[PDB]
């Protein structure tokens, strides 16, 4: 029988996840949304594209959670944006409620799924989502690092004029100010960035500007598109996480995972390097940070706790 | 020198074309549009996604036609969605696009998607002045894709083992040939005799193909199909770039085949490094010929109208 | 957990099978053989190739059947290349492989490539006791692959657009159906009428497909074909593993279809997660029916020769 | 047109190159060899496989160098498995191969695989007289692949998340840099501290990488590795053909970098549409410098023996 992949949210990222899941033959897809028609339409559109490329996959649009029954992977993009100066508490209120509905859906119909959360704000929403759903935490993760890592790698490849395949980056934490990059564990062909700077490939000021561009990467795309946000690279990033699970690949990926002691964090979701295989998060890799790195990490973890506490405020259920 | 692909139009189809061209490593990509920001944002988003799968391609977003200079392939989705109003709006778009290509990409293989397809690609090759064998319209591959998918469902077999044969345009102007459509080489009428489905059901599947575009519009509400149309045009671009010589149903200029001259019609073509290298002229029976003729006459009308807006044609 | 694919025999075909399974990411691979060193060697070599393209798959070489335990797919190329000496040697190999499969991989989909194919797959399902819908032989896809390749060269079109239809086995036992072979849905006889080729040329192509294996042996001198056969089996494996429901010519057990019972014969099948899910039974004309029966009678003879050797059957 | 890839040598490596080149749609392929039938047979066998997977590529087996005319990439495996006797035999081959490339493919990117590699590639570019930035030796990619595979097993992670950095050639001439080899950006020496492994186990993996080729020869008994060597050369070719600018360890001509002039050594290179577009010059510590200089000295030694046997150089 084929793997089944449910996508909870059929907006621009949802649709892109479906298309990539077909192209890559990851299994049958269910596109779920509250909007009537959108998931049916995209699903059929993608299904109609399939003979051109030759992949055999079912695409079902649904407005009911029962459609996701037995899904091997669920990818959650359902939620609302920060439109445009609405409150920070307003946002959390709407998306926490969505995390509660989705969490009930998955618990009922797809309890054994590997769940990948994309909904913002990520570190909090994925934390709310595993509490609300009750799934084992090693089976519920947030996508954030792979995306930041993709942007950073892309910018470095431009800066150095080498393949994106030969750039490696190491990032912890979440997006924006919460990102904690390690330049010293980032490389071209294994040559660490500091050594590349020593050799003149680029300057420290330029590397810093590239790191900042990475922090602001989501907002840059918003600024160019105006009416929506990034969907191609976010979709690609989550599909890479799903693929590592489906194929038991044991990729080492930066993902929002539940820490239970590591880096001195407990009962919370933080962007860390994880090995993702057929049993979800199989190992969380604990590096030995230096004093500056530790400071920035502890600052990032504290900022995420603050958000989680705001969520407990609005939804004390948690 | 990488191949260069220019996408004129950075809407939903344009973006999907760019993503596929990236994923399939077809070359560097330029997203053109009149709307500032959109091409640039989609291009950067796709570029940023590239480390994930590891394709190396440049994605440039542009608002100036000069950006398409030297493009090996150009895919045109520009246009807007009164019959003589939409024609006049879209003809003017073909006019600009034609001028752009003439100036900056004269050696390109050009694939037109803008509706109404047969009239638009016909106008576009006149406006651009490019050799007709290098200017084609995508329509058949999309209709053929929908029809195969529906048959795949009905018969519960792989999409890869269904072949269908279509002439003409979309909707009422489509001319399918059941007898030249098959599963593993067994023609549809033989499949019906074997009990794989009924004629009534086959007829409904043909009708569903006719209405296929309107079906997706009714489900999406705010816009139209873009995955299957994007995939269909990429297939045509890929056959050119790789000199594959696939036999694809495409809007091409006929010059005597099927008794048609100086007109674009959906016909079976072999597409290779030289563009349209061959047009296949099949022997239509009486009823097929009548359907094909009605279809060509209807394309003739749209063209006559276009002449009566832009006498330049 | 990943799919597991067990390859019984690690010669040139087995190694190619392993490499293709790797590149296509069909799952973990077990190479099995008697020759010491060989399977462990090719497995390691392929494994060490894996970081280049980035596929993650285990390659285990083994000289003992226990390594194949729980295989989702087993592909058997084991055997040796007088007629009653060939049947005797390979019958004994089919017996050893069958008990191996019975003991360790009873739920596997099994694909037999050992010659003479139609008799050995029939022997293999009897010895193994596996359900028949789960034991098939590879022959039709290989013949069909060659035939399509020759036609693509003749017509100068993509291999993707040529479909051929073949029943029976290799050589003189092949029964091709020109009327169910096409280019983009146009049957070969109709392509002859358009002047794309002649009937003489088609006949030579058909004879070339009958002799296609001997041709490669005649070029190589010291061995036989392995790339096309390997690719052919992998397509079969893949349709099973991905539940594609491709319609493929395969040696399958008939039980009434075409008038044949308790015998394996090359027929069109639908291959999906349950193995052979349907045997397609087309309406043969009088001459096809006669050619089919002659081919079936010939296979009946080989099987009778086997029962005389191994009354177990 | 399509890219053209000429394979000089149609043994096990050459056939695998041709298979990979077809599968990955890198272009048309010419298999060359002095042996009659072999290249024709492998070419035909692979071509006959093409309809299964659907790649469109021509395969030509030839026994005359004129067949390679116009080749964009040439991959040389020609050769033979007394040290001065081996150098004498294989230098003869590089002279003949050099003469054919010079006459028929003077604009090719040439990838040399024939042993002993750093001497033979050096010799090949002198005999052929092609620009040095267009003639390279494949060695480092293969060592890097084995090394990354062994580490991937060691730590139970994807092969895609291991990076290794290697200078020099094979065996004792290899100069790995543990500090520039990683999992997910974490260097080998730090992994030891974090207790993921021990220094003693790293050392064994390094030694295993040095003996990797001999390890495969021991398992196969009667030949040497061909899957990983073929994958490695294809990666290099592909970086040229698709202008990827991959950072690959390759035998390249140094002209000052690392203190070496007019000699081929394994170094980090950026390979793009112009061949070796950059040679990366890292900052070696004193022990790495001594290791590297010892390795370079042993390559200079071989080149001198070569001049002994062929003063021409
Ligand atoms: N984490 C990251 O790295 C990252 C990057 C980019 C975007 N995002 C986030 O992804 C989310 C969506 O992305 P998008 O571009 O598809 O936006 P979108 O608004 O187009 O998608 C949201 C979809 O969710 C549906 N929805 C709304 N409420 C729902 C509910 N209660 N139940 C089920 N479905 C519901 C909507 O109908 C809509 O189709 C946003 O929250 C955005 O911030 C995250
Ligand atoms: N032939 C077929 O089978 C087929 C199928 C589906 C859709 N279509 C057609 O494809 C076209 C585009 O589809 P879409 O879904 O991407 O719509 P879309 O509106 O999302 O894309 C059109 C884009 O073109 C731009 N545009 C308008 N005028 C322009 C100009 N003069 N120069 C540059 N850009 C201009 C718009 O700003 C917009 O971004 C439509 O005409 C549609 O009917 C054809
Ligand atoms: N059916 C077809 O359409 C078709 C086409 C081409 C070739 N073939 C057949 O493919 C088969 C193998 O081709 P190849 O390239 O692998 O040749 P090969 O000799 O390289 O492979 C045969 C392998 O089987 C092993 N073997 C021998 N006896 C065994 C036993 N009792 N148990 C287990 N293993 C045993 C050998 O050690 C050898 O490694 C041949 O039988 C040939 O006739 C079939
Ligand atoms: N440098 C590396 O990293 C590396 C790694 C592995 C193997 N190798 C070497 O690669 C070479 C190829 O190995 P293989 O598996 O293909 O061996 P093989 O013996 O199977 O292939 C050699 C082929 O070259 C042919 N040949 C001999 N002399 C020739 C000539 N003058 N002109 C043209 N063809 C000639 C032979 O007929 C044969 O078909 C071997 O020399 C091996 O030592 C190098």
């Amino acid at each position: 029988a084929r793997n089944k992949i449910a996508l909870i949210g059929s907006g621009m990222i949802g649709g892109t996840l479906a298309h990539l899941a077909g192209l890559k033959e990851l299994g049958d897809v269910v596109l779920f949304d509250i909007a009537e028609g959108t998931p049916q339409g995209k699903g059929l559109d993608i299904a109609e594209s399939s003979p051109v490329d030759g992949f055999d996959a079912k695409f079902t649009g649904a407005n009911d959670y029962a459609a996701i029954e037995g899904a091997d992977v669920v990818i959650v993009t359902a939620g609302v944006p920060r439109k445009p100066g609405m409150s920070r508490d307003d946002l959390l209120g709407i998306n926490l409620k969505v995390m509660e509905q989705v969490g009930a859906g998955i618990k009922k119909y797809a309890p054994e799924a590997f769940v990948i959360c994309i909904t913002n704000p990520l570190d909090a929403m994925v934390w709310a989502l595993q509490k609300f759903s009750g799934l084992p935490a090693h089976k519920v993760v947030g996508m954030a690092g792979v995306l930041d890592s993709a942007r950073f790698r892309y910018f470095l490849s431009e800066e150095f004029n080498v393949s994106v395949e030969d750039v490696t980056v190491f990032v912890l934490g979440g997006h924006g100010d919460s990102m904690v990059p390690l330049a010293r564990y980032s490389t071209v062909a294994g040559i660490p960035l500091p050594d590349l700077v020593k050799m003149g490939w680029t300057s420290q000021d330029k590397l810093d500007k590239i790191i900042q561009r990475t922090r602001d990467g989501g907002a840059e795309i918003v600024g160019l598109l105006k009416t929506g946000s990034a969907f191609y690279a976010p979709a690609a990033s989550a599909i890479q996480m799903a693929e590592s699970y489906l194929k038991d690949k044991k990729r080492v990926l930066p993902v929002a995972a539940q820490l239970s002691g590591q880096y001195g964090v407990k009962d919370m979701y933080v962007g860390v390097p994880t090995v993702i295989g057929a049993n979800g998060v199989e190992r969380i890799i604990e590096i030995d940070l230096d004093k500056d790195e530790k400071a920035q990490f502890d600052k990032s973890v504290a900022s995420v706790a603050g958000l989680c506490e705001a969520c407990i405020g609005i939804a004390p259920s948690l």
